[PDB]
């Protein structure tokens, strides 16, 4: 390093966080104005599906970093008339502005501003978990912050959304929803009055932009909730058991860290209730609650259906001793957690509603909230092959694309060969009149030998045949966290 003085870039990180088809930076903000297509893309589809994903402008300058802490690159991929045309642009974020200014990495420990450089921005955020259309913009999310705005078309940056300063908590989330019967965006906040806090609030936003009810409460301690459930009657938060100390944090630790006897804590309240109505319910310990397929009520009772992993799967926010089991040892499967309000019970136990580890669910977006019987997955199958040319097996590796019947309980899966792997899927429905979970699923394949990326489309009705469309991107797409279909 001495030999290269002061005034280049210090390189990236060689170590798997930096590495690979999946986590090599990328960094290319880009414009391509027409995509090949191989197949025969329908010509009825008509919108935009907008991704993030986190891609770090500079080398971290710690010299070490994770992925959840990248910089937020927005890619939107237009579809019209059998063609599809892609964008891809960071959020201009204070903090991605104030690098670009120094010409450096200013941001330390993930989530830990007591480490950054003392140029780096006040605003710690990233703006790179989700994106959701809301009220004529773009919203780039990240659960320790505001989101920040996009212009829908050209995905200029317009600046952090306050929702016309009617949200008051210090975070918001990266997982709302969109309420299909009305268009309200349902949305909370953790940590909701700063570091270590244990306050959550639930948020509801017609979809003009008013915040039309909030519910304030208090967890029993400051966790981490990264995705909610949302009803036609109730909200359910899961509080992962990833606690928060500020002191560990101006110590230059970790912001959070797994307790192995904590259980699992869900709050569910009523969506137009107050904070006296709030019931907690207990899982298992030694445990987590994965993203949220779908969840409805009936009667007396909430369902949740969710991946559960029996483990913490989160090596960077070790337990108090250090130890984080090895990824592959940790039982994982979809869940139904059934949460009865007329119970006497407090105590819940989950129920597999699948025999694999899967990950990345979606379900139509017509249905959330609502009974329902369709998800698509992510998954990852271990006997299938894989070509050793791909290098060491990622983190977040997903050899299948599946389609899950909850009526029969049968999957239906594309897999792409032995150097494929996928990245969160949307779905489109093939008409508005379509029946549940009739349509096309599209999602980012990763040919992670070649270092080439696909946009695929298949079709519902029959996954195992394949895409019916590949459309090719001439350069390779970073792994990403969650994306959105936004209907022209
Ligand atoms: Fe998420």
């Amino acid at each position: 390093l001495v030999p290269r003085g002061s005034h280049m870039s210090i390189p990236f990180p060689q170590t798997p966080e930096f590495s690979g088809a999946l986590y090599k930076p990328s960094r290319i903000e880009a414009e391509v104005f027409d995509l090949e297509i191989e197949g025969v893309l329908p010509a009825s589809i008509h919108g935009t599906f907008y991704q993030v994903a986190p891609d770090p402008q500079y080398p971290p300058m710690l010299g070490t970093d994770i992925f959840f802490n990248g910089d937020g690159m927005v890619s939107g991929f237009h579809f019209a008339n059998g063609k599809v045309s892609l964008r891809r642009r960071y959020v201009q974020t204070d903090r991605l502005l104030a690098q670009r200014r120094e010409g450096r990495s200013l941001n330390g420990v993930y989530r830990n501003a007591f480490t950054n450089d003392s140029l780096a921005a006040k605003n710690n955020t990233t703006a790179n978990t989700s994106v959701i259309p809301h009220n004529g913009v773009l919203l780039a999310l990240k659960e320790d912050a505001l989101p920040w705005a996009m212009d829908l078309e050209t995905l200029e940056t317009l600046g952090e959304w306050t929702f016309d300063g009617q949200i008051k908590s210090a975070t918001f989330t990266a997982h709302p929803k969109l309420d299909p019967a009305t268009g309200n965006l349902l949305a909370f906040s953790y940590e909701a009055k700063g570091d270590g806090t244990p306050d959550l609030v639930y948020f509801e936003l017609s979809p003009d932009g008013k915040l039309l009810h909030e519910i304030w409460f208090q967890a029993p301690y400051a966790a981490m909730v990264h995705d909610f459930a949302a009803t036609e009657r109730y909200v359910v938060f899961p509080l992962i058991p990833l606690t928060v100390d500020v002191e560990r944090m101006k110590n230059g630790g970790p912001h959070f860290q797994w307790q192995p006897d904590l259980p699992q804590l869900f709050a569910v309240v009523p969506r137009n209730g107050r904070a006296q109505d709030v019931r907690w319910f207990k899982g298992p310990m030694d445990g987590f609650q994965g993203h949220t397929l779908n969840a409805f009520d009936e009667d007396g009772k909430v369902y949740v259906d969710m991946p559960v992993t029996g483990g913490n799967i989160f090596y960077f926010f070790p337990q108090a001793d250090g130890h984080v089991p090895p990824p592959e040892t940790l039982a994982a499967c979809l869940m139904r957690w059934t949460f009865d309000l007329n119970s006497g019970r407090d105590e819940v136990e989950p129920q597999p509603l699948t025999d694999y580890p899967c990950e990345f669910p979606r379900c139509d977006d017509r249905y959330i909230g609502r009974q329902y019987a369709h998800g698509f997955l992510l998954a990852f199958d271990p006997e299938r092959p894989y070509n050793p040319a791909n290098g060491p097996i990622p983190f977040q590796f997903f050899n299948l694309l599946v389609h899950l019947n909850l009526k029969t309980g049968l999957s239906d899966a594309w897999f792409p060969g032995d150097s494929g792997c996928f990245q969160e899927p949307i779905f489109i429905p093939r008409s508005a009149d379509a029946e549940e979970a009739d349509g096309y699923v599209v999602a980012l394949l990763n040919l992670i030998a070649e270092e080439r990326s696909e946009l695929v489309v298949l079709d519902s009705r029959d996954m195992a045949s394949g895409p019916i469309a590949r459309i090719r991107i001439p350069f390779r797409m970073r792994m990403s966290l969650h994306g959105c279909w936004a209907p022209g």
